[PDB]
């Protein structure tokens, strides 16, 4: 029903502002971006860069993902990053998330032609 590069895009990218500016954006992107939809996704980022900066990071370094596939990309540079995390009282439907801001560099996994980011794997 999604491609795969349409839902990185939904799930990753908020290139609408250059960083997360209240503790309750995450509360609102997950809810949103459908991510608490049938149950609350427990982990998610969100990547504050243009579309384009994000998919030039499939032509930087490539670096092995967690799962040990090698088809990650590290961005050279770091980017404006939120991390949203559901709390210890999180409760489907009520989900509820940390939301923290940060400035990092981006990993992420890149598939097919034009090939561009289907996975976010980490940050560092």
């Amino acid at each position: 029903k999604e491609t795969a590069a349409a839902k990185f895009e939904r799930q990753h990218m908020d290139s609408s502002t250059s960083a997360a500016s209240s503790s309750n954006y995450c509360n609102q992107m997950m809810k949103s971006r459908n991510l608490t939809k049938d149950r609350c996704k427990p982990v998610n980022t969100f990547v504050h860069e243009s579309l384009a900066d994000v998919q030039a990071v499939c032509s930087q370094k490539n670096v092995a993902c967690k799962n040990g596939q090698t088809n990650c990309y590290q961005s050279y540079s770091t980017m404006s990053i939120t991390d949203c995390r559901e709390t210890g009282s999180s409760k489907y439907p009520n989900c509820a998330y940390k939301t923290t801001q940060a400035n990092k560099h981006i990993i992420v996994a890149c598939e097919g032609n034009p090939y561009v980011p289907v996975h976010f794997d980490a940050s560092v």
